[PDB]
């Protein structure tokens, strides 16, 4: 192998400006990092601009430089939606035709009917909320009359509350498979269903660590399912073992934020693997991008920032680090969905003595899996063309 591991960041929803493609989605004008930039008057993030961030695009605060570490360029997405799942799926080698929906006014009749039908549970809610909220709102009526809270959020999710004394729990996961089963249509194609139980009273009701989430698997198999399969590793982080259902992935470390998502990082860096770590920060996306919380979001980058000298410092002369993005999430946009924006990709190794230079743009994210399936050895995706040589 040219690497011996690789270490694949995803910050997500972190883009670099509208996409040619924008126009489709309602989103010209969208650029997250430069609106956040612009917000904060002027975005600290000097180790991401040696890596050469301000040489992919010059933005307030993060200039270009002579001599970035290693190689920059962004990439555009080729796939229909701009959702978290859409985007690492091509990061691994897909091509996605078939966008995932979000349902800012709830889903539809039909829907929920159906669910109605083969469940013989009535439904209530059926819109945007808080899942701590919904509960207050709705959780006593649950209580008294066996139906079942759906809710949704600003992302492709169908969520079902339920109060585990009121409906037992293995009733709760079997309505929230036939729920998956029936977004498993273009109609309505949710990414996740998502089982909420919940305990107390009226005023007091918690969410309980019986939460199980029904994704999706990959529309095919990723380079993480060939690397799996030559037996080498592939460390899932954060949100990445759920987002492609376990698919290809040998080991999943759980975080509970950005700042753990790069301890978990650290903790790859110190193991003796030969594969791929894969790490997506979550944080920007969840707390900051559908918020529309410009300065949360810009905090977040600094502080995330503030952590890359230590993942220099680890890296060795086998190792690369990529980091990129799956969407944006441009948190001064209408509305509270993604933004289709292109995303940065920052490619570094310390064995680049003379640093590096710019690629060319990315014309699908699965550029990435060509990549990394190059470098092992493994069978090329069916999209994507590898940068590995340009390294
Ligand atoms: O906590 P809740 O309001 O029920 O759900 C919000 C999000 O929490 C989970 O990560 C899903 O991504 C949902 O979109
Ligand atoms: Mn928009
Ligand atoms: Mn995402
Ligand atoms: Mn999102």
């Amino acid at each position: 192998n040219k690497y011996k591991r690789i270490f694949l960041v995803v910050m997500d929803s972190v883009g670099i400006g509208e996409a040619p493609d924008a126009e489709q989605f309602g989103d010209l004008g969208s650029d997250t990092i430069g609106h956040i930039a612009e917000h904060m008057n002027g975005l600290q993030m000097p180790n991401m601009v040696k890596l050469g961030l301000g040489n992919i695009r010059e933005m307030k605060g993060i200039s270009k430089v002579e001599k970035p570490l290693g190689y920059y360029t962004k990439m555009q997405e080729k796939s229909t939606g701009k959702d978290t799942m859409t985007g690492h799926w091509e990061i691994m080698g897909l091509y996605i035709d078939t966008p995932f929906q979000v349902f800012p006014e709830g889903f539809p009749k039909e829907l929920l009917d159906e669910l109605e039908e083969k469940t013989g549970r009535k439904i209530i809610g059926n819109k945007p909320a808080s899942g701590t909220e919904i509960l207050d709102e709705l959780g006593q009526e649950q209580m008294e009359t066996g139906s079942l809270i759906v809710y949704t959020a600003a992302d492709s999710v169908l969520q079902i509350a339920a109060h585990e004394e009121v409906v037992p729990l293995d009733e709760l996961y079997k309505i929230c498979k036939i729920a998956r089963e029936l977004t498993l249509d273009e109609k309505y194609m949710v990414g996740r269903v998502i089982a909420r139980p919940f305990v107390g009273e009226p005023g007091n009701f918690t969410r309980t660590p019986n939460r199980h989430d029904y994704a999706l698997k990959p529309f095919g198999r990723t380079v993480m399912n060939e690397l799996k399969d030559s037996d080498y590793d592939v460390i899932a982080i954060g949100k990445i073992s759920d987002i492609y259902d376990g698919e290809g992935v040998t080991e999943s470390l759980r975080t509970k934020s950005n700042m753990d998502g790069m301890d978990k990082l650290v903790d790859t860096l110190n193991m003796d693997f030969t594969g791929l770590s894969f790490l997506n920060l979550v944080d920007f996306d969840a707390l900051f991008g559908h918020r529309r919380d410009p300065q949360g979001y810009g905090e977040a980058l600094q502080e995330y920032d503030a952590r890359l000298p230590e993942v220099f410092a680890k890296l060795k002369e086998d190792d690369l680090l990529l980091i990129t993005a799956d969407h944006g999430n441009d948190p001064i946009h209408p509305g509270t969905d993604h933004t289709r924006e292109y995303v940065p990709l920052l490619a570094y190794s310390p064995s680049m003595k003379e640093g590096g230079q710019e690629l060319p743009l990315r014309q699908t994210f699965a550029d990435i899996g060509a990549t990394v399936a190059e470098n092992f050895g493994v069978k090329m995706p069916e999209y994507g063309t590898s940068f590995l040589n340009e390294l």
